[PDB]
């Protein structure tokens, strides 16, 4: 709908190039908006991070050119292919892309990275449960030690 | 100031839809734009994560409409309000919401994700310090139990 | 290239102020615009995310109303030199940046956020395998003590 450095928004804004915000990202997050509210399971949470593969990646020179970005800064993330095997709520498919050489992409996938980490934080309320159950196990050992 | 998908900006940039970035997010943190510098501590962070309630849910189609959303897709995040009282840092009051069916919701809330993200790195840094003295108080017991 | 509340945008959008958002922040992580795809150490991920330092802040009131932010909110997050030593991947440097009185700012940095989140969640998938080798070192003196 509005493109900045492109043609063809599928989106409400598509950006080519980088974001620079001097104050802060918002999101809806009222419960008087909200429905079908249930409760996470942090265990699965940890389950989905302890799967997922990081990885360090750059950008092709063909992709970048046609995205506004550039091939020769390093990055790190994951491979949509592989997390929408493990979390497919933050993989979606944006239809076709071109490259700048004219190589077209079809069933291009984006990532909601913000669901990644949002998952993140449920693997440490889940990972803050384990350690205090650990805790107890060492502490009854050391009891048990002195007597 | 600038909307798009919608009137009544209060912000600097409001988007009634997703936002696709081929680029990074970057925010001003340089140390020459600071005052106030003061450490945190990384077991009260802990404590705020481990008591933040993490829902599965889905948004109201009357509220999805007025937002360029979709109501169809499963989503995952926090209650503004329950954040509200553990985090109210991350927490806003943008006004008045009207629905699609002219429902008006007063006293809206939205939340900064990236401050519960941060938030979460400190949670992590505490945890690295809990297991350590975990391991410690592990190896004081495997020790013992040789000689 | 397009600023919003700003003139001399270095990148393809540069907001002096908030973004609220309805929907998701997409990027692309498909597989097939990626290369010199390689693993990621996580203990690696865990030391840099320990020695970061995490600080509550607010901005100065000079810089504030050059960008478009307030100087009376608190702020928590990283200083951007500190990171540049431990994740300099998550820094950039945007040249010069005059505040509201005139003062120059030169080689003033930024941060990516999201970088160092990811580098979050690869801390997590390190204190799993952690917790875990404790476990296991726990349930051997457990196994030892009834014997």
């Amino acid at each position: 709908r509005v493109g900045i450095n492109t043609d063809r928004p599928d989106e409400a804004l598509v950006v080519h190039g980088n974001v620079k915000v001097m104050g802060s990202l918002m999101h809806p997050a009222d419960l008087r908006a909200k429905e079908h509210v249930q409760e996470v399971d942090t265990t699965e949470q940890l389950k989905r991070i302890s799967r997922m593969r990081l990885v360090h990646y750059r950008y092709k020179p063909e992709f970048a050119a046609s995205a506004g970005i550039e091939a020769t800064a390093p990055e790190t993330g994951v491979i949509a292919q592989e997390v929408k095997e493990i979390l497919p709520e933050a993989v979606k498919d944006t239809g076709d892309v071109v490259f700048a050489n004219g190589k077209t992409i079809e069933n291009f996938l984006v990532v909601n990275k913000e669901r990644i980490f949002m998952e993140n934080v449920g693997a440490v309320k889940e990972l803050c449960k384990l350690t205090d159950n650990l805790e107890t196990r060492i502490d009854e050992l050391e009891r048990w030690s002195h007597k």
